[PDB]
C-alpha cells in the first residue's frame, strides 16, 4: 500500500480559485485518515463536497468540514457521530499540516483544519492525519479571506473533492 492521496476544488463564491490536494498518514492514524478519505470521496451518502470553510484565521489556520449545520457546530464521522482520539504521534510542525478540529477530548466528527504556521500549543491537542501536497498557494489565497476572529469575507467552498491515488 501507500497513504492515500485527496483534494479538493476550492471556490469563492463559485468562482474557482484551485485544487488544494492532501497527503493522509494512513500508516500513522488510519483511522483518523480513512475518515478524511471517505468523506472526500462522499461514498458513506455525504461528506466534504459542497460544505464551506466557516473559520479562516490568517498566520494560523483554516476550519471547515462542516457539511451538517454549515456553522461550525456540525459534521460528523464515517463511525457513528463522534471518534476517539487516535494518537498524537504527529505534530503541527509547519504549514500545510492537516488536523482534526474537536470539542475537546475524544470528540472527532469530520471538521477538520489545514495550518498556515506551526501551531505546537495544539499538539496533543488535536489528531494531525495529513498534510497539503500540493496547492500551498490555494491554501495562502483562501486565507486572504479570512479574518483575525476567523468570519470569511465570501463564501469558500469546496466545489468538489474525491481521491486522486
Amino acid at each position: 500500500m501507500v497513504n492515500p492521496t485527496v483534494f479538493f476544488d476550492i471556490a469563492v463564491d463559485g468562482e474557482p480559485l484551485g485544487r488544494v490536494s492532501f497527503e493522509l498518514f494512513a500508516d500513522k492514524v488510519p483511522k483518523t485518515a480513512e475518515n478524511f478519505r471517505a468523506l472526500s470521496t462522499g461514498e458513506k451518502g455525504f461528506g466534504y463536497k459542497g460544505s464551506c470553510f466557516h473559520r479562516i484565521i490568517p498566520g494560523f489556520m483554516c476550519q471547515g468540514g462542516d457539511f451538517t449545520r454549515h456553522n461550525g457546530t456540525g459534521g460528523k464521522s464515517i463511525y457513528g457521530e463522534k471518534f476517539e482520539d487516535e494518537n498524537f504521534i504527529l505534530k503541527h510542525t509547519g504549514p500545510g499540516i492537516l488536523s482534526m478540529a474537536n470539542a475537546g477530548p475524544n470528540t472527532n466528527g469530520s471538521q477538520f483544519f489545514i495550518c498556515t504556521a506551526k501551531t505546537e500549543w495544539l499538539d496533543g491537542k488535536h489528531v494531525v492525519f495529513g498534510k497539503v501536497k500540493e496547492g500551498m498557494n490555494i491554501v495562502e489565497a483562501m486565507e486572504r479571506f479570512g479574518s483575525r476572529n476567523g468570519k470569511t469575507s465570501k463564501k469558500i467552498t469546496i466545489a468538489d473533492c474525491g481521491q486522486l491515488e
